């Protein structure tokens, strides 16, 4: 059974601020997850996200593939389609990144997965933006909590989220139909924390911190998480409950803490019945580098938009996003970027 904790609206530094830092930390390094309770309009939301998922799922395939862009990774995913540990993963989903037009001056500069959302129809927008707002409230919370648990400045990670690279996977499971029972492969998610929701019907699975277990380092090419303890216990179930959102640490956090805290593997196992969940990834800037928080003469780095970048490009290697990305060389803007971007997103 999972800890629920409510959180309050603003985070100020208190010692009850400090104390619910602590205690998040503390169920993190036990279970490697918990809840967090949503008031009326946080779940009305989540629950019309999950509504406006379930409509456009019925569309036509044709159409529902049309929603794709070759400037951003935002759009639709088949069943089948994303690759995890080498084999596909079942689950539609739609991603949704930060959201630009042709008139931002990144997506003119061609930075890599930087463009318009190809969204389905304008309700559909309106929906995923405003749960999304939402979500974004509750990251920022999280991130002051995490600061103060940890004995840092209130404002240590919320300083590399100012126009973060925020977004969201709205996914269907569906039925298990053949005797593949693979949803999604294990993995962790790639930036500072994944708030999720879903419906009743069940299937999401996390790994605990494991005392002695060694975890990879997926921002190192030479350690990709993907499938690694597939069939190992210990996978806790996340038993389906009303009113609450769960929240666990992504590579940025496990990379930022030194291990302190872990990116929590999960996995997706289909079910007999059709499944709708949605997680939002609440991350840095896609411009700004993590940083060893207790190791100040580390010299090592994780840019996380050439993590983002890296990790979409693995997921989706056949999508027009990616193949645009290699005919244009989007990785040398990468390159580029980081030391002529003139957004003022960092430096001086
Ligand atoms: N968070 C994302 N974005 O595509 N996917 C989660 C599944 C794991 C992903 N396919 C990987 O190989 O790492
Ligand atoms: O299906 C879920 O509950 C979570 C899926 C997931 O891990 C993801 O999309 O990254
Ligand atoms: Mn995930």
């Amino acid at each position: 059974n999972l800890q629920t904790f409510e959180l309050p609206t603003e985070v100020t530094g208190c010692a009850a601020d400090i104390s619910l830092g602590r205690a998040l930390i503390q169920a993190w390094q036990k279970d490697g997850i918990f809840q967090i309770k949503t008031d009326s309009e946080q779940d009305r939301k989540t629950q019309e996200a999950m509504a406006a998922s379930k409509q456009f799922c019925k569309e036509p395939l044709t159409f529902k593939s049309s929603c794709v862009s070759d400037l951003t990774y935002s759009g639709y995913v088949a069943s089948g389609e994303e690759v995890t540990a080498g084999k596909p993963d079942f689950p539609e989903i739609f991603t949704v990144c930060k959201d630009l037009s042709v008139g931002d001056q990144r997506v003119k500069a061609g930075w890599p997965c930087h463009g318009p959302v190809p969204w389905p129809n304008n309700t559909y927008q309106k929906s995923m933006k405003t749960f999304m707002e939402e979500l974004g409230l509750a990251g920022e919370r999280l991130l002051k909590l995490t600061a103060l648990g940890f004995e840092l400045p209130i404002n240590t990670f919320t300083d590399l989220t100012r126009d973060g690279w925020h977004h969201m996977r709205v996914l269907r499971f569906p039925p298990q139909t053949s005797t593949l029972s693979r949803g999604i492969g294990a993995h962790t998610d790639y930036g500072l924390l994944v708030i999720a929701a879903q419906d009743d019907v069940g299937g999401l699975y996390i790994r605990p911190p494991v005392e002695g277990e060694k975890r990879n380092r997926n921002w190192l090419p030479g350690e990709s998480s993907a499938g690694m303890f597939e069939h190992d216990e210990p996978w806790t179930f996340v038993t389906p409950t009303p009113g609450v959102w769960t929240v666990f640490p992504g590579d940025i956090l496990q990379f930022m803490t030194g291990g302190q805290l872990l990116s929590t593997p999960h996995k997706v196992k289909l079910n007999t019945r059709e499944r709708f969940a949605c997680a939002y990834f609440h991350e840095p800037n896609f411009e700004a580098s993590a940083y060893p928080l207790f190791e100040p003469s580390a010299n090592e780095r994780i840019h996380y938009g050439e993590h983002f970048t890296n990790m979409f490009m693995r997921c989706y290697p056949d999508r027009i996003t990616t193949q645009r990305i290699n005919k244009e060389n989007r990785l040398a803007h990468l390159e580029d970027l980081k030391k002529y971007s003139d957004t003022r997103a960092t430096g001086s």
